RNA sequence: UUUU
RNA sequence: UUUU
RNA sequence: UUUU
RNA sequence: UUUU
RNA sequence: UUUU
RNA sequence: UUUU
RNA sequence: UUUU
RNA sequence: UUUU
RNA sequence: UUUU
RNA sequence: UUUU
């Protein structure tokens, strides 16, 4: 009667929820890495956690880019850091070179330091569609923490991040994120 | 091997417990609505909760009425507000009219805004049995909250209440309540 | 051929018996805890014991309340102290608050320090039935002792008690108890 | 499909962990009792707890003795107090007499007030092996608490302790303990 | 074809009948024991017997209490004396102490000297129900006699009695009894 | 696997033993009744008892008669008093008339007040065999007591006795008795 | 359903317990014999007995030796005297010669007068491990007594003893013993 | 025909081998972490590797401690860093506190940052065995690297290390290590 | 029904027993051979024999060594001489060379002149454990004799011996032996 | 009927035997390699061989170390040279470096030039056990020779050796060896 | 078959 | 069924 | 099914 | 039967 | 089939 | 087999 | 299989 | 059939 | 049936 | 199939 137990088990666990929004950021040619799961801190509220582990049932990422001054490209890489030891990964840890066209870092991907959840490229044209967006929903996994508060040192194995990189410094991008998780 | 899993699952979950007492209240001809599950606030103690959900395994209500000056009637309606959005329901939401003999509000019951758990009427006579009481134990259900503290705004879908209404303002009634719940 | 062995085994064991009576006690608003199984002391008579263990086959409690001066309530809680280390439990160990309407202590009940055998409330009215009584018979369990004589220090795991609490200090209550036990 | 459910259930529960160390204590001829599980207090961190119950999946005790001045014996008794009501057990509750060679208290063991997890005796010789140690790992059980903080009054049914007793007051002993537990 | 024979056998045996009434007796604090089956004496009439044995097919007891001067309690214990040697049992043979709240005599009940058929307690209140009654019908058993006439010396193994005891000497009680028996 | 359990149960129960001797008694024409099981009193020794019940596994009676002055007859009736209420039965309770040739009392035997274990008559001749004896061994049954010491009032249901009666007052008889019993 | 009955039978029997300690004894070249089960005397306490038989469920012996002045050997022979008639066995009854290296007495072992439970030899060196100890736990058997008190004359078939013998008179040895037994 | 393929596959792969020795190190009270697999660098020799991955078939660790000046303890923890990002782990990452008696770091073990292969404690006594050693052989797993040379930055997921910590700074310890691995 | 006959046969045969002790012997660098079974001579006692054959059911050897002046080694070789013709074997018959480190004589072992039962080496250190011992129990075989008395000429096929050899002449060794045999 | 043939075949082949002893050698920090099977030369005696092949059925090695001046370590590596071409292997052929803590030579072990039979390390302490020994017995294999006499040039594929290496030059070690072989 |  |  |  |  |  |  |  |  |  |  397997799989039916999975259903019953989850009906006894509270599905806590955490929402985040990050608007009006500039496109970055050298790229940046944004925290997504870090915001769930130790506490008793619906968007907090008990202990240093949570299990994401599902999470959703919404990304948006707006071209300014020149038509440009925005790339967003949603990823899981399977081996985080209390840091916010650098762009070069994920990409071979710090360029929006770069392929993944051969070494970190070989050893599975990261798992790419979604890699999205939005081309925003000032002579066409200057505003573009994408929403992605995916089932989640375990998230471990190394601390209680919303600081880099608290990120742990399973931490969720988003790398943004593009070919201009003038355009603006927005993002929002939601995680539904159990905390038993 | 179903139903056996239900047993095992619960053996791994702490059955927290919350107790409440509300003594020496006056009988109300227009009625009043008392909070029962609201008292379980966010915290780490045995009678508190993590997050905004708990699952009542069982709960018990004890009601008592004492006639004073004149023989009178005390009515106690134990109910669940399946759709609470952060309030303490009014008497008229539950009863068609604000009278101890009234039937339920046709509209709120049709839409199942409330689920009546037990409706008890105690007739206390100053020429007979002037003191009467009733204890009721029932299995519970999920309780959702809209906030962390013991205020009306924190009541949510599944909140438990008790409406008291009678035909005099002089008699005194007492009540106590216990909820055994899991908080995983 | 199980269950048939249970029958045969008991036919070879003497079913000793102990009787107790406790009349004319005042109702207590703060409550009191009375000893029931403590009276079976080490000795060779029919109502005594060899060693520090006996197995209650069945026991019976008779409680009675009589209103005096004012109509009042008498509550009697028959219980087993599963973890007694040589004491007579306090009222607050059993009840959340020292009030006749109180629910059980959340902590001691969660950990199963006590097992409630029967909780009886008698409302005695001087304008109605001023005298009320209740007799309850139940199968018993193992009783461990921590000493040889009838003192608090001899109570042990499985000791049987009765808590009495009410809303007046003037009424009078009576009780009697019988335990049928094996002592092999 | 039993036993497989046990596996799945635990994969959804955070296995919190608590570590403790107690170094440089003097050997005691009258003995002492040390707290082991008491240190897990109410809170939101990885080594804390929600409510008054936790379930130890596994725990480990490390004991060490060093002879000083004279060759001597160190005894360590790892035990569970199945009936703790908010205390640190005394040596005489566990041992018949307060001597390192004593057998267990007949009464408390008969009634199963305690469950002995491991009884270790280390003989440290100043003409041989003056330093000895032992590490023991065992599966755990439920632990109930009677309070929120790290004080004796918070110990409850299932509390874990270690009794140390020897034949000298001069030697030094060290100990450390780890508990892996679920807190759902 | 068993059980069918039981039916046929009884159709060939006369079911004799004996009726008795005992009205206007005072409540007794020290108690009294009344004869019920003793009245069936040797003779040829419908309510008499041949020899020293009869077999009660069924018998019925009706008890009634009326409070006088003060609200009071009436207790009636219907019992069979399995070992009567020509006497009317004393109150202390049946009850541990001569008090209406007393439990049964441990020794006589252990050895099964008596079999309790019904134990009834009626609380009569001068501020409520001052008159109460109870009728009980039960299948009977063999009754042996030690003599021919209606005197104590004629009671024998199986004799039926009723013990009455209360908390006042002023109230009045009434009783009546009927026995349907075969006399083959 | 029945009957095998009977064997195992008894291997766990101590088979206590009691021995008695009664020598040099005169033959009695009116008869006398001697106590046999009464001598087992409350205590902790091998020939004593805990409580008011024992179960005789087996018992043995040895009787002897010696004619003196004239050839004469000695009768010994070994019996169980199934309904003893604290007495030593009289000769007339057992025998129709107080004569060594008498048949049993019709009334007491009809109601099974007594169970005859063995009825022995020894004719001792001064011109032949002047000395005669008989030893009888039989399985036993439950023995109930009404007190702790070796007095008549302690005899209870199941008590064992021996009636002696003859046709002369001059001859001498001796007897001895042994009871093997469990006392669980 | 055998073996299951053994389990059930024992659940109805009190497992009494007796503890003993014997510290600071000198090593003996001619040997000595110590009593272990003799200390359980007739009485009503948890470490006493009813009658002259008990059944040891399990027993444990703890022996310890400490070299003094010279490195030396301590031998401890735990044994059961299957035929004790009220004595403390002599060393020569157990050993062929009174020497710590001796083999068992050929005659007493051939006839099974004794059953060796454990034979332990501890070599304590003043240039190495000067302190050594051994704890042994074993299931027990029936123990018969010849008297009520703790004197040699009370030892009987099944009595438990410990013989100590070594190669010096200066070293010191300690021992402790526990017996868990039924006494039905 | 599974498992047989595993055999055949390995017969086609060269089992390269790497040996290391680290002698004459001082005991460390704050502890140190030594590299074991780091020494396998990129190259074409038998003890080198192609690429950034190797699969250890088996590896062996030999540890040794020698007491100097004072009797002391040496602890060696052989472990795998499952998430290494180019570092030599610190003592505090593995142990809760920097003490030889400390339990593991609760956080890093919860998230499985490390896998303990073997935890060995050697007590070296200057009055007994001053020199002690232990050799351990275990099957291995995948080893990922982050660089080509023997520097900390080259350690990667699966890197093998050994933590040494003790209670003195004077004693000396030695170690050696061998890894047999495939490099296909 | 084989093997069951072996059991029955032996129950009809007396298991005679012989004990021996040999204390305070000096360690021998050239070695010595001691007689073990030779001591069983023709006679009628429990430790003697009828005829020239006995069958050892079981035998036990206890050896002990004590270092004196210098730390040294004691070797004890328990063996059976399968072909003895009336002698005490020489050391060179058993060992290739007369040295405590020597392997067995190639020729005598090839032809199975001897069967080695146990070869024990005890290293006794004056800076550690200066006293060591070993007890060995083994099933036996047939023993043939060539004479009636305890002299070398009486040893025959199957004779049991013990060779002792060491690296010093100063240490002292002790031994004892027991043989349980049938003599039908 | 396989495996049974192996038994029969060997019963027709002489099991020749060779014994060797090598006493009083100094511990070597650079190590040495000793010959074990080389001593079996061409000839007709029981410890010699016909031709250049023998098959070792079983062989045994006995090693011993004695600390002198300083506590020290002795390592003994019993091995088979599967590819010997007429030499006594060097220490560096077997060990990576000439140190007693060294792991095996990666190259020679990879190619299976040697097969390690047993690797033993003995730590001899002048403050504890200064003398230690180990005896190892193992089944053997084919042994090929390259010559007729006991010189290095005669060693061939399968030759047996023992490498000794330690951390001092002062201690003394002894060894002995036996080989049982067929020579058909 | 089960039950005080 | 097997075992001292 | 068996076990303290 | 399976699924959020 | 069972039951007063 | 099912149940707090 | 049954029995003190 | 399984295993370094 | 298997084993030195 | 079972297991941390």
């Amino acid at each position: 009667t397997m799989r039916a137990v999975k259903r019953m088990i989850n009906t006894h666990l509270e599905h806590k929820r955490f929402a985040l929004i990050n608007s009006g950021n500039t496109n970055a040619t050298a790229g940046t890495v944004q925290n997504l799961s870090n915001g769930i801190i130790q506490g008793d509220d619906i968007n907090q956690r008990s202990g240093d582990q949570v299990r994401i049932v599902s999470h959703k990422l919404h990304v948006r880019g707006t071209a300014i001054t020149v038509s440009q490209t925005f790339r967003f890489i949603w990823f899981r850091d399977n081996m985080n030891r209390g840091t916010t990964p650098t762009v070069l840890e994920v990409l071979n070179t710090a360029n929006f066209m770069s392929q993944y870092n051969p070494i970190t991907l070989q050893q599975k330091r990261f798992t790419i959840l979604k890699d999205v490229t939005l081309n925003c044209s000032l002579t066409g569609e200057s505003i573009k967006d994408r929403i992605i929903n995916l089932p989640g996994q375990l998230v471990n923490y190394n601390g209680a508060t919303a600081v880099a040192a608290s990120n742990g194995p399973g931490a969720i991040f988003m790398l943004q990189i593009g070919d201009s410094l003038v355009g603006l991008w927005d993002s929002s994120y939601e995680a539904v998780y159990t905390d038993a």
